[PDB]
């Protein structure tokens, strides 16, 4: 199951579930539509979901996935670089990520970066940008300044996280620091999407910083 749902103009919020342990958890990212194609950031929580993902595209947009951006090495984030790199797309991924896939033998991404990237596909615009450790040491946020919407990406928790979630190799005495690079930097920001599960509250970097002070204190 592919839920989607416009953001603003021709950008999309795609959402998939993946339930772990009796917990069903969601996954959020984006895709945007251009005159050129789409362009997927990270990718739907399950291999056995990414034709169906693609299914889905073409049946709103009648279109074809030119690109997808990895935001981390994680599997719902980097997961689909095989599967999109063979149906064509130009696939991204930062040199650190890529140094992280490599290490535990998953595909890796055609081209890298060195962390940041402004890219400019068709009439539109985004970027990429490295806040600094958090969730893990590679993630990466996207801006797209003309909707005014960054996608977070699991540095990002939802305002009813319950925990950090997976932090088997996150830094968490950092990511307070980088979340609050993200605030300040993208200030202006019209919608945040947390990574995982509820993200249309927009508590949610107040609730992030919440939850790593919580598991701090408990030492
Ligand atoms: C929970 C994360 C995604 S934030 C996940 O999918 N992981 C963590 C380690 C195992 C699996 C993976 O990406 O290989
Ligand atoms: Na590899
Ligand atoms: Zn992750
Ligand atoms: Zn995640
Ligand atoms: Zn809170």
């Amino acid at each position: 199951d592919v839920k989607i749902e416009k953001l603003k103009d021709n950008l999309y919020v795609y959402t998939t579930y993946n339930t772990f342990n009796g917990t069903k958890y969601a996954a959020n990212a984006v895709y945007l539509v251009t005159d050129k194609g789409v362009v997927v950031i990270d990718c739907p929580w399950g291999e056995d979901k990414f034709k169906s993902f693609t299914d889905e595209i073409y049946k709103k947009h009648g279109k074809k996935v030119i690109m997808n951006i990895a935001t981390h090495s994680h599997d719902d984030r980097a997961g689909g670089l095989e599967y999109f790199g063979k149906i064509g797309a130009k696939t991204y991924s930062t040199k650190m990520t890529d140094s992280i896939l490599a290490k535990e033998n998953k595909p890796r991404a055609q081209y890298t970066f060195d962390n940041n990237k402004s890219f400019k596909v068709g009439k539109s615009e985004f970027q990429v940008y490295y806040p600094g450790k958090g969730h893990t040491a590679d993630n990466v946020v996207v801006w797209f300044p003309k909707e005014k919407v960054l996608v977070g990406g699991c540095i990002i928790k939802s305002a009813d996280s319950k925990d950090l979630g997976y932090i088997g190799e996150a830094y968490v005495n950092d990511w307070t620091q980088s979340v609050h690079n993200i605030q300040q930097k993208f200030s202006g920001a019209q919608y945040v999407v947390a990574g995982h599960d509820d993200w249309k509250d927009q508590r949610s970097i107040q609730h992030t910083l919440d939850l790593i002070n919580e598991y701090q204190q408990k030492q």
